[PDB]
């Protein structure tokens, strides 16, 4: 029947048809789960067709980045805009002192610049089993340095940098600190429509390869040479090669007894030892979104980078000041639910970079699953976040955001902000991703799940997706990578 | 012909240190010869108007997360609740001539291009060898080029002056200045030692005193095949020792391996300085960080911040060519055409009155500068002209008024808000003969591991180098000196422990 079955139209799988059709191969397929392409890379649209990247929203590492430098030399001959570099002074605001940021007596970021320093210290070059949440390196750097630090400081600082926790979607102690500070390859691009960068990929191989809304449920290597796929609806297919690309959570799936879990793949001969022992050194953060649409912008656009700082309070300061060593400092911190200035939050106001009147905010586990089980209670929405969301008014010029969601204008707003929509992602609930993208708690290590990735069930069993490789890991441009080098491998087999 | 254990040539912070240790172990019979009427080499702390104090030599503690000379001094401090440093890294004030500032500029965001050149650079060079090094200019160049499309013009108008403060890194122009090792990571925030002189004291007063000869300049060291180091003052005094140290500046000892036996601080070795040696003096060169010290009668502007760096001219023309250049190649030809003013280089001042209270300036300035200035240093009115610009640019973005020259005090009432210059103190370290520069930089294409391997190893089992250029955590730095001299010495107490039952 068919050359290439690429399980998955993500980034992965749709650069894999791509390939394949860019080197000459024919009578393949693409079988995507989802009624729509693109994976985690989804623009959606909301109040007055404002469009929003849902999941996937930056170019990373922009010095490097192969897939982003194909969109810029794409801008450099069209000249029409397909990033914009966003980058900019965060604005930081504690719900009590307002602007933390840029301060002369606070100097949050200079401090946060040693503890990275500090971070990058006690890890590189020491190993001994090191690795510990995030949140325990925070404590330890507090500890070593608290003869050289303000109160203040040491209030706002350990609030401050959980903006890192946006950056893996995972709770500061549950993220590893080992992988908390990596460097990034140059400045970020928000992707002003990923999706066109899947339209682009996705139009240049015959539309009729791609087969939408169907579910993969098992595959096997008949050894006679080829590679059965079952679809869910019951129709099998004879293929010399298959390209899986479905996420990490996905396979992770594949190795757990019961096999109704929508989107599980059944594997005969089963997946290979050194497959399954990865998912015990890798994992998988839930990194989630919420779309603020406001009618019109009437707040400064000093910046695009706004974070909001979790309470922290004065005797925090206190125990940091009498602990003996950190066993003394961890057990004394035991001292509830849960709001909006319980964690973090990461708001991109698109106004001054995009021009458009709405807020991108991120979120993480544990919150992201909380709020995305509530998605379609946009009322409940608005009472959580209307207490950040009125801080950021008020540091920003503005005034309370006024909930005009559902009709009835009273027409005397004009400079108070007018709420008028949000989204909200699933990616948690969404059986077909189970999270955001691979990220690490602590003790763990991608190498394995890219080495066991890269490498194949066998020779005809592939993988791909931002968990099989290590430049641009967990990145859509890895992703896409990883596409390009499965299909390249086996353009060249079938190319005889 | 004194007998003694161990000689100490040179009495800056790796001397005392030395002498310290040695003290400390218990090693008696030593000796800290000093060709200077002081003791503290490249740190010295200076008085001025009304007696404010400034260290004109080293003033920062670098790399406070491991640097265990301020690890020792913090635990003192932390022990007797007097205040030796204070931290003092702040937000820069960035100022350009004619735009004024330009620091956390909401379009401009200099300060991000900046980290991502910072990233470029590192790019470049990883892994190892290979890499083959540059300027830093023409790295700067480099990143320009490659990175123009995602660039706004303002950007790249001011992204290249705005980086060049790592010029005050290092006390090097970025044409003189090595790629490689410009991005030389910082191990934590800095502090500002609060008299630098305490720390030299505290160390100097750690040994015997009887030690301590100053005014004797060592003109010989010759070592006897029969394993004995004789040493030679210019006084004529001679003298016998198992152990020698030297720690005299690299670009003094460099003069060793040159003829004409006159130059000032030059030392003879018999035999002659190792091969080893030798070699290593044409892969690391010397830097000339100067400092200058304004003095105002008191602060009348804003006391923002304490860091502050005024930015060389640029030129709109100058984006014009990188838009519209080929390659690197063309693009630096291009480049292609004024007489040195203020404006001509980046100058890093300190805001002490902000840091300290004391209403002066500190600032910083670099190769090719310093030496024009520092040879200028008595006329004082031709530094305030030559000056006068980016002060009067300063107070301007620190919201007071032009400065009102009182070096020559005539004085005046109506001066409320007015900022009034008492006093201009300048170092001296490229002119005076024990110095003869800062502290060693690199030039494009050194390797400064070549003379801490050659330096660390010995002429031979007894004469021994310490100082900042002999090591590599901390080169160029107090505390690169400071455990440099603990090295030598520590090594040398325990074989004179073994030496022959005691
Ligand atoms: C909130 C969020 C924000 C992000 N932001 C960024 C960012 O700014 N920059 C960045 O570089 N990356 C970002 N990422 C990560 C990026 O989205 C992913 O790395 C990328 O989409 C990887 O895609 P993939 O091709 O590996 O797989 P995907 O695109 O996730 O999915 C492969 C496809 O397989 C399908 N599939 C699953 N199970 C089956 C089955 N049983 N049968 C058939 N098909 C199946 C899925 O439906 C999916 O379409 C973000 C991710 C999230 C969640
Ligand atoms: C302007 C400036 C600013 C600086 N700022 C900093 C800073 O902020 N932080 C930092 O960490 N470092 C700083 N440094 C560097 C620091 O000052 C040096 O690393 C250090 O002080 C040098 O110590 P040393 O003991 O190796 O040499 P020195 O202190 O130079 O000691 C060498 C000694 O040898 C003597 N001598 C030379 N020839 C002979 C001879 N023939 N006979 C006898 N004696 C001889 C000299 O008189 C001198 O006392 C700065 C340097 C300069 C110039």
């Amino acid at each position: 029947k068919k050359k290439v079955i690429i399980i998955g139209a993500g980034i992965a799988g749709l650069k894999a048809a791509s390939t394949l059709h860019q080197n000459g191969i024919q009578d393949c397929l693409v079988l995507e789960a989802r009624d729509r392409v693109g994976g985690r890379l989804q623009t959606v649209t909301g109040y007055q067709g404002r469009k929003y990247d849902i999941g996937a929203s930056w170019h990373h590492d922009t010095l490097t980045n192969p897939l982003f430098l194909e969109e810029a030399q794409l801008s450099l001959n069209d000249g029409r805009t397909r990033f914009v570099f966003d980058d900019d002074n965060f604005i930081y605001i504690d719900e009590e002192r307002g602007r933390v940021d840029h301060d002369k007596e606070l100097l949050l970021e200079i401090v946060d610049n040693e503890m990275s320093k500090f971070a990058e210290l006690e890890f590189h070059q020491h190993l001994g089993v090191s690795d510990c949440s995030f949140f325990q390196l925070v404590m330890k750097y507090l500890l070593q340095r608290r003869q050289f630090l303000t109160n203040d400081q040491i209030r706002y600082l350990p609030q401050l940098c959980r903006y890192l926790e946006l950056w893996h979607g995972l709770d500061w102690k549950l993220l590893s600190a080992k992988d908390t500070y990596f460097g990034h390859q140059g400045r970020n691009a928000f992707a002003l429509n990923y999706d066109s960068v899947v339209q682009r990929i996705a139009q240049s191989f015959p539309q009729n390869w791609l087969k939408l809304s169907c579910e993969v449920k098992s595959i096997t290597r008949e050894p006679s040479k080829n590679v059965t796929v079952n679809c869910e609806d019951g129709t099998v297919y004879n293929a010399d090669y298959v390209i899986i690309t479905v996420p990490q959570s996905v396979l992770n799936l594949s190795v757990q007894p019961e096999k109704n879990l929508r989107g599980r793949i059944e594997f005969q001969p089963p997946l290979k030892p050194v497959i399954q022992d990865a998912f015990d050194k890798i994992h998988f953060g839930a990194l989630g979104k919420v779309i603020f649409e406001f009618e019109e912008c009437c707040w400064s656009n000093e910046s695009s980078k706004i974070v909001t700082l979790a309470n922290s309070t004065n005797e925090f300061v206190e125990i940091v000041r009498n602990a003996e060593n950190l066993d003394e400092l961890d057990s004394m911190l035991e001292r509830t639910s849960v709001t909006c200035w319980s964690q973090p939050l990461f708001f991109v106001n698109l106004s001054k970079s995009t021009g458009v009147a709405s807020f991108m905010m991120l979120m993480q586990a544990p919150l992201t699953n909380h709020i995305e089980s509530i998605r379609e209670d946009k009322e409940r929405l608005f009472s959580f976040f209307q207490p950040v969301l009125n801080k950021i008014m008020k540091c920003l010029d503005s005034e309370d955001v006024i909930d005009g969601m559902r009709p009835i204008e009273n027409i005397a707003n004009a400079n108070k902000p007018v709420l008028r929509n949000i989204i909200v992602s699933n990616w948690t609930r969404d059986p077909y991703s189970r999270g955001a993208y691979s990220a690490c708690f602590p003790g763990d290590d991608p190498v394995d799940m890219v080495v066991a990735m890269s490498n194949g069930q066998d020779s005809r069993i592939r993988f791909a997706g931002e968990h099989t490789i290590m430049d641009g890991a967990g990145c859509a441009y890895g992703a896409w990578e990883s596409g390009r080098r499965e299909a390249t491998r086996i353009s060249d087999l079938l190319k005889l």
